[PDB]
C-alpha cells in the first residue's frame, strides 16, 4: 500500500463573526475564495477548536495544538520559542523570555534601535550566562542558562531578573540613541518589560519520530518558527516573507511546493490575516484571505491530490469585533486521496458547521490527516 | 389605504451559460463575485425561467418581447422595425425597416469602423430609403432582418396604469421597449460595448425611480462575451454589473422598491449564442416571501421558491408585489 505526503495550511486567524457591512458575512465567506471552494467542494469539512469550546488560544498554544499535541500537558511557557524563533541554539535547561523596551522615568523604538540596544547590554553582567537578542521593533528577546527549573516567574531567578532590569537601565540609560532619544525630546528606551518565561515544551517525542516522517515548514512570523523548531520541523523562510501585510505570498506557494519534493509532510504559515482581525479591518481581513486564495490556487496548480493531502485552517479565530483572538471554532477543510467528500460546496464557517468532520480539537488534525496519509499505526491486536 | 410600490427589472443580456471546466465546473454568474445578488438573493426568492419555453432559445427581441408581459409569436413581425425605432426614427405601418452592416467585400473577406466614420458614410449614402449609422439601417417605405409594424395589443403603460421608462444603450433593445410604450434614455457612457459606464446605467436609473413607477435596466456586454466564448470576461463584466447594482441599493429603499434581476436568455460559452437553457430570476424587496436560497446562481436558482416560469410571468409577478395588479371576478 502507497503511502502519502502532507500539507497542512494555517491562515492565522481565520475564524471571524458575521460582519455587518460584509451583508452579514465572515470575511471568509465574504471573500472571494474560489480555491478553498473548490478544495471543500471535493473535500471534507469541519469546525476545529484549537483547545476546548469557547477558550481562546495564544498563538504559541494554538500551534502546538495544530501539530498534534495537547497543549494543557505540553505547554511551559511562551519565551522559548520566541528564543528559538529567533534562531538561537538552546538547551533543554534554559529559559527564555520576550521583552519590550519602555520607558521608565522618576517609544516604539526601530527594529534597528532595538538590535543596537540589545547589543549593548549583551556586551550587562550578573551571577549567571545570558543572551539577549533584539527580534523586530522594540521587542527583544531574554535568555537564562540553565535555569528552566525557575520557569514560573523561581526565587533566586526573580532576583537575577531584578538585578538584571537596575543593571540594564544603567546601559540603556546611556546609549547614543537614548542620548539622541531625550534631546530629541522622544521617550527613551530605557527600561525593560520581561514577561512570557518559557522553557522547552514537555513533549513525549518530536513530530518527526512520533510520526516517522520528514517535515519542513515555511514559515516567517518568529513564535511560530519557535514552536515548529521545538517539534522538530526544518524551518524555512523564503526571500520576502516578512509575515506582514507586504508578505510574499506567492514566495511561500513556491517554496512549499519545492519542500514537498523532499519531505514527507509540510507546514505552511500566513500571518497577515491575524493582523486585521487585530485592527478590525472585516475588508481588509477578507482582501488578504483572497491573496491566500491566489497562494493556494498556485500550490494547486503544481500538486497531484491523489498523492498529497492537503488540510486548511486556523489556529484560532480572531474576530475583527473583538480585536483579539476569540474561542469561537476555526473552519477547517481537508481534501485529496482517501477523502469522503461530504456535501459542502464552499469554504466558509457556517459551512463548516455542515461538513462531515464534525467539531473535533485542534490537535486531531494531524492524526487524521496522517491516517489519510496513511502513515497511522494501529493500537491493540 | 393600501401602498404601492415601483418597480425595477435589470436584464444582464445572456446572463445564463453552462458549467465550464476552467471555472471549476462552476457558471460564469456562480464564479463571479457578486456579494450585492448573493444578498439580494438571501432576502429575495429564485426561480428560472425560460424566455419563450422549455428548449427554446429566443434572440434580444423575442426574448424582451417575452420579458415585457407579451406573446413572441404573436407580436414579432421582424428585427429591422425595432432597430429602426432604436436610432430615433419614426416609421409608419407600411414601412420595411432593416439591419445593415458595414462590410469589406473583395467574395465578402470581413464583414469595425468607428462610429463617426459609419454617420459620414452613411451620410453620403444617403446623399445621392432611409440610411441611418447606429453604432446602420435602411427603411423602405449585409442588410436582413426585414421587419414591418409590430402587432402589440395595448402598451406597457396602459396595461399597468403606470409610466415606464427604461435605461438602455442597444439599438435593438431601445426599439421593442420603445415599440411597448416605454420612455427611452441613454447616458453619456452607456455604449453597450465592454468599454460601457455601467454606472453612468445606475445613475439615471435611480433618478429616473423618483419620476416614474417602473424603471428597466438593460447590460448589453455580458452577452458579446458569451458568443466569443470568454468565461473569466463574462465572470468579470458580471461583477462589473454587481457594483452596479451595488450603488442602487445604496440609494433606493427595497420596502417601496420591488426589484428583479434575470437575463433575457441564455449565452453558453461553449455554444457562442443563445441556447433554449432556462435563466436564473432572482426577485427582492416589499411583499416577498423570502426562500431560503443564499446566492444567485443557476444551480441555486433551480431551489428558488418561484419555481420554473415563463419570461412573460416576471411582469405579472412583479406588479403584484407592487399592488398594481387587478383582480378578475369577485
Ligand atoms: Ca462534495
Ligand atoms: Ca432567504
Ligand atoms: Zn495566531
Ligand atoms: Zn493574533
Ligand atoms: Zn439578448
Ligand atoms: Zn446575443
Amino acid at each position: 500500500v502507497l503511502k502519502r505526503k502532507g500539507l497542512l495550511i494555517i491562515l492565522d486567524g481565520l475564524g471571524d463573526r458575521p460582519i455587518k457591512e460584509l451583508n452579514g458575512l465572515t470575511p471568509l465567506e465574504y471573500a472571494n475564495t474560489p480555491n478553498m471552494d473548490k478544495l471543500a467542494e471535493i473535500g471534507i469539512l469541519g469546525q476545529q477548536d484549537p483547545i476546548k469550546p469557547g477558550q481562546p488560544a495564544g498563538s504559541d498554544t494554538a500551534h502546538l495544538s495544530i501539530f498534534g499535541y495537547d497543549p494543557y500537558e505540553t505547554y511551559r511557557g511562551r519565551g522559548f520559542f520566541e528564543a528559538l524563533g529567533v534562531g538561537l541554539d538552546l538547551s533543554k535547561d534554559d529559559l527564555a523570555f520576550r521583552v519590550n523596551f519602555a520607558t521608565l522615568e522618576n517609544a516604539r523604538a526601530i527594529q534597528e534601535e532595538v538590535d543596537i540596544g540589545v547589543d549593548f547590554i549583551f556586551k550587562t553582567g550578573h551571577r549567571a550566562v545570558l543572551v539577549l537578542k533584539g527580534m523586530s521593533r522594540g521587542y527583544k528577546v531574554g535568555d537564562n542558562d540553565p535555569h528552566e527549573a525557575g520557569k514560573p516567574p523561581s526565587k533566586k531567578v526573580a532576583e537575577i531578573l531584578e538585578e538584571f532590569v537596575k543593571k540594564a537601565q544603567e546601559v540603556l540609560e546611556k546609549h547614543p540613541i537614548n542620548e539622541r532619544r531625550r534631546k530629541e525630546g522622544k521617550p527613551i528606551a530605557n527600561y525593560l518589560l520581561i514577561r512570557g518565561a518559557g522553557t522547552y515544551p514537555n513533549i513525549p517525542m518530536k513530530f518527526t519520530e512520533q510520526w516517522k516522517v520528514k517535515a519542513a515548514g515555511v514559515i516567517a512570523v518568529a513564535l511560530v518558527k519557535g514552536v515548529a523548531r521545538a517539534v522538530g520541523f526544518d524551518v524555512y523562510t523564503p526571500e520576502g516573507a516578512t509575515g506582514e501585510y507586504n508578505t510574499n505570498e506567492m514566495a511561500k506557494a513556491k517554496k512549499a511546493v519545492e519542500l514537498l519534493k523532499d519531505y514527507d509532510f509540510v507546514f505552511l504559515h500566513f500571518k497577515p490575516t491575524d493582523a486585521a482581525g487585530h485592527d478590525n479591518k472585516p475588508k481588509l481581513k477578507a482582501e488578504l484571505i483572497e491573496r491566500a486564495d491566489r497562494m493556494i490556487g498556485y500550490i494547486l496548480d503544481h500538486v497531484d491530490l491523489e498523492e498529497v493531502v492537503i488540510a486548511i485552517t486556523g489556529d484560532h479565530s480572531t474576530p475583527c469585533e473583538v480585536m483579539n483572538h476569540s474561542g469561537d471554532p476555526v473552519p477547517l477543510l481537508i481534501a485529496g486521496g482517501g477523502v469522503r467528500t461530504d456535501d459542502t460546496k464552499r469554504f466558509g464557517e457556517r459551512e463548516a458547521m455542515k461538513g462531515g468532520l464534525g467539531r473535533i480539537r485542534g490537535h486531531d488534525i494531524v492524526p487524521i490527516m496522517m491516517d489519510l496519509m496513511n502513515r497511522s499505526e494501529k493500537f491493540g491486536a
